[PDB]
């Protein structure tokens, strides 16, 4: 099975990387590159290197990805007018055309999209969840099924184990055929 | 470990019973005795027949769960007087219960898991404003709260070992299920 | 035009009760018999001393109300024993009101009002839960449900009121949140 | 009072610049120069021609607004990677970037702001209402009033709410309103 996952040499990225490889071939796409080679180290994870938002939005598609026709599973982990484009480029345009880029391989698969979700910050993921449940309901019907993990604050979220979000993501994408585990809210003990 | 699960012998809580016996003892209250007869053939499980509303909100408590010193896992799974019967069912039996198991549950710190027409509406965002509301008054004493808001009985079983997994550091607190379409 | 007011005697109910009296009758529902002695003063409102719980949920109606051929605008402004009685008056009482009075407000098209610690969290979700379900119920059947979310002056909820039920021809006022 | 309406010339713009020419001067920006002449025969109308995405996101500041030491009721009204980068400037930078700028008048004036609310709609609707809600936070301490309008599935009805939500009582917020047909 095929598994794309973004962010992967943050925190998060890695222990996702790690979970799936067990069960896909992961194209694990990060900034890292120490963290790249460490991840290369694991059996059937191919790492790219990508400065994602140049690649998604700029370029039209990361080109190692571009030969997939099948994604089983697609995790997105990747002045204030900067940093409104900054964030909104990442955490919501990059998700939302990343996945039309790979939509026909991910109808095709059936696969499972998961989305990792002051004023800027509010907003998108604000924005994200919008995004999700929409396009949710665009996809149904081809077979996609689509999810957002949510961590949060209880006491801040980076106190989460980054491994408990693997497990949620695991957690979702083995769920059975009549299911969609549609969101799954995450905080700290 | 020490469970207690309510609606133990409706299909969802049938599963729930057979996944939490894996690390618990599990107390199993529900109504069909034949399926509590079945249940109790699980090493650890412990079925209480009982008529919930009424041992719950009347009489103060059910009998076999009074001399629980620790309980590491609650699940709540169990016209006018169609309101009656909804809302004492799916809200007033979930607060009474867990208030009555509040010392086991601050002595385990454990966790208590909430499984969610007018009615229907009414008791659905009921329920989740009691479990929200339960969150903030416990979340000092050590206490976690979990919704499940859905199906396939196993998969809600599996949400629910899904939800008590979580490590020393993390919780989760909602999970929801919906169909495949 | 034809209104029927709860809780028409506590510090809401009374200027609810005074704004609708300009284009209303008036049907203010209280317990305070010297509040409702005081609104019964009004031009317009015609004011019914009543247990409404009992009445509502245990008798199955309000006597008083039972013969209006219409109603334009409804406004629901009226432990284990703490769980009844609030579950009680807060929710299963408009539920059932409401649908008591289902041919009135049919009959005028009219408009239903709403308005909304683990006891009042969970009656204040559970209100609103009522409200929007019932909304889509009786969607195609010409009636309007909105609900007034305070979380203040009563005078400003008599005002929210207002504003909703004026609301142009083509548009509902479906909520609206109330802060201090 | 003074008002800055942006969509001045769209078909909401306009009432709301009516309604609200009766007790501000309003400033109101558009790119329709017809009507925006149109609109400068109303009095206390003072129009303002802008490309505003470019002026308040490229510029830092649209010229004509740089005066206003007061700023009493401020309200926004203004499938490709260029359409979401179209929606999300307009809808959501926009209103951020222009609430700052005029941050020193609202603050002094204790006014208002005001924000009118396929994967790209959802998500910019989204992102509006959690800018409104932060902001209004960020600024409850600092005396600015903030408010949504929130339309779902008449120009003027629209002008009516928003003349509903300024007039609040001395003690009252209106936070929110919902709209539909």
């Amino acid at each position: 099975k095929i598994a794309v996952v973004t962010g992967a040499t943050g925190g998060m990225g890695i222990e996702i990387v790690k979970d799936l490889s067990r069960d896909h071939i992961v194209y694990a796409l990060g900034r890292n590159p120490e963290h790249l080679a460490a991840l290369a180290e694991i059996e059937g994870v191919e790492p790219i290197e990508s400065d994602i938002v140049k690649e998604v939005l700029e370029e039209g598609g990361v080109d190692k990805l571009k030969n997939l026709d099948h994604v089983d599973t697609l995790v997105h982990a990747a002045g204030s007018v900067a940093e409104w484009h900054a964030h909104l480029d990442l955490n919501v345009i990059v998700p939302a055309e990343l996945s039309r880029q790979l939509l026909p391989a991910l109808r095709a698969a059936s696969g499972c999209v998961i989305y990792i979700n002051n004023t800027i910050y509010a907003a998108s993921k604000h924005a994200l969840r919008g995004l999700a449940d929409a396009f949710r309901k665009e996809e149904a019907n081809n077979g996609i099924r689509v999810s957002t993990v949510s961590p949060g604050p209880t006491r801040p979220e980076i106190y989460i184990e980054p491994k408990e979000i693997a497990n949620a993501i695991r957690f979702v994408i083995d769920a059975g055929e009549t299911t969609q585990i549609t969101n799954v809210d995450v905080r700290p003990r």
